[PDB]
């Protein structure tokens, strides 16, 4: 069944490429300088970037709020991308429909954090399919709670990126996260855990072949699912604090509805 | 890195686990499943049977303090076991402290599952058995403090690990190079890579029909991390309400800036 695992890995890589706008391979070429992106490093360069490259989400007038809400809009776009990618995982659409919804609901936060790391280095993050680059210092320095909201994302990403995964690795990893049989409220866990066992086999084999000198990388990548669960939990608690504290974050009620999750 | 060397490391760790922990999963299962007249526990299911149990072997505080005493004992045993893990005592001393500070609680929960089934937990080296329902029914926050341990244990026990498995698994948890404040992560990760290699081979040989148990067991390190956090948060709440309990200095230090 070795060749079947390679097939599953090839299938997932191909679908991963079509589903997501900016791959890790392309992002690394931009970050390293190998078409130069617009750099956002302060207030004035932000004002020119939306006026020049036209970042879609520009509708509050405060800077830190607008950036945070920009992160919200992009995450909503990513949810739809992850949802399309999930449909291509062998077995997923044959699951009970409520269970498909449940796996996506509880998994998107972990996948967004994972995939965001592909767009970051220690100095900033790519935005708008790589045309912009927002510096870590500028984000880290936003006022009151917003500065401390951005920086944990970078600290996770730098640690995660030290594993040096490529897109073919990440496609199987993302699928493994989706097929988590321990999400609350699953109706039929058995076929989810069955698919995950296939995906885990595919990830293990892929990592031995693609990183043969990287001892126990499979184990180390699974240990990063501990980090993911913990930071997703910390993330939710920070959103709750931001909602309860800030009143200058009223949006149109229909816009609030799009962002409900 | 060679197969026979991994088997040697598994046997070393299993042997040391036996010397360090007096109540094994093997012994606990023999008591729990029964059919033995000689190993049969006294069952504590209410207030009066608790009163009879002390003659044989406030309530919620007394039980909570009993868990504190046992946890201190567990730390001592876990610490003795850690010293036997090849390479651990050769590490920088501050890192040795750090690995223990962050590892002991995750290990206590792991080994506590060995003493539980869905209906209760063995106590006092297997001589007693306290029902889950009784613990769940303790007053104010103490009732809910006991129960999350049970929820993990039922899931964890479904993996059907035995002691030779748990010996390597416990060592892997201790040698975690991602603990906060470690000074030299590289020598810790090198040891874990051997321990991880040892666990993988051990699970393959001992559970050949249990597909991807290695991966599923590592995913359980996630459930451990979450319940330690929920535990620490519950203690902080109990402290602000109760002064009628101090904590043992060993436990006091483990929680400092955890
Ligand atoms: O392109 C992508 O793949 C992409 C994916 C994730 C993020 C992003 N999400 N995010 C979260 O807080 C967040 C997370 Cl991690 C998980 C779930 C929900 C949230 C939510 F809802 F609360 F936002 C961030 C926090 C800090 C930073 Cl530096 C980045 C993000 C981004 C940024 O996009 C921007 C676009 C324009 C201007 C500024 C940022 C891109
Ligand atoms: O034998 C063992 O290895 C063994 C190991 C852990 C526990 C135990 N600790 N514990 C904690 O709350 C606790 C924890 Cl997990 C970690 C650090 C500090 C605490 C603290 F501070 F609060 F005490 C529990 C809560 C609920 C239950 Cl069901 C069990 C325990 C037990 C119980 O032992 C008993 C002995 C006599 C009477 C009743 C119970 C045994």
């Amino acid at each position: 069944e070795s060749a079947d695992l390679r097939a599953l890995a090839k299938h997932l890589y191909d679908s991963y490429i079509k589903s997501f706008p900016l791959t890790k391979a392309k992002a690394r070429a931009i970050l390293t300088g190998k078409k130069s992106p617009f750099v956002i490093y302060d207030m004035n360069s932000l004002m020119m970037g939306e006026d020049k490259i036209k970042f879609k989400h520009i509708t509050s007038k405060e800077v830190a709020i607008r950036i945070f809400q920009g992160c919200q809009f992009r995450s909503v776009e990513a949810v739809q991308e992850i949802t399309e990618y999930a449909k291509s995982i062998p077995g997923f659409v044959n699951l009970d429909l409520n269970d498909q919804v449940t796996l996506l609901k509880y998994g998107v936060h972990e996948i967004i954090y994972t995939m965001l790391a592909s767009l970051m280095n220690k100095d900033g993050v790519l935005i708008s399919e790589g045309q912009g680059f927002m510096t870590r210092e500028f984000l880290k320095s936003l006022r009151k709670p917003f500065g401390d909201f951005m920086e944990p994302k970078f600290e996770f990403a730098v640690k995660f990126n030290a594993l040096e995964l490529d897109d073919s690795d990440l496609a199987i990893f993302i699928a493994v996260i989706i097929l988590s049989g321990d999400r609350p409220g699953l109706l039929n866990v058995k076929p989810i855990e069955d698919i995950q066992d296939n995906l885990l086999q595919a990830l293990e084999l892929q990592l031995k072949l693609n990183h043969p000198e990287s001892s126990q990388l499979f184990a180390k990548l699974l240990q990063k699912m501990t980090d993911l669960r913990q930071i997703v939990t910390e993330h939710v608690q920070l959103l709750q604090v931001i909602k309860k504290t800030e009143t200058d974050m009223s949006l149109h009620p229909l816009l609030q509805e799009i962002y409900k999750d």
